[PDB]
């Protein structure tokens, strides 16, 4: 049963975001505040159509796909490089591969109740970041 994402969405708690941007060559002032920052996530999903609108104060990522297909990751924030990103459903859950040089990039989202549970991995390394649905 694939979870519907439709909403805005609060971040509460960044976990291991300080050694996930260090494992995709980040400097330490970039990872310190972003480990510090609370950013924004609204999705728009419309079947396989799904926009993830990441919106901070350094930059607004925004992830704009549809579920299936793969598309090249040159986004000006977290790591800004072409890497051929496909985002499949895992029954429940949403499993994003970002295709190119680093071992293990890639994601794990999906929803507990109120909400939005996001796992990110690069080099092995893994961040837990927790947010809450306010629309």
């Amino acid at each position: 049963m694939p979870v519907d994402f439709n909403g805005y969405w609060k971040m509460l708690s960044n976990e291991n975001f300080e050694e996930y941007l260090r494992a995709l060559d980040v400097n330490v002032a970039l990872r310190k505040i972003a480990n510090l920052l609370k950013p924004d996530k609204e999705i728009v999903q419309d079947g396989d159509h799904m926009i993830i609108r990441t919106l901070s104060t350094f930059r607004n990522y925004i992830m704009d796909f549809q579920v299936g297909k793969e598309f090249e990751e040159d986004l000006t924030g977290i790591d800004d490089r072409k890497c051929m990103t496909t985002v499949s459903w895992d029954g429940d859950k949403l499993q994003c591969v970002q295709k190119g040089e680093k071992e293990g990039r890639g994601w794990t989202q999906w929803i507990e109740g109120d909400e939005l549970h996001l796992e990110m991995r690069a080099e092995g390394v893994t961040c837990k970041q927790v947010f809450k649905k306010v629309h």
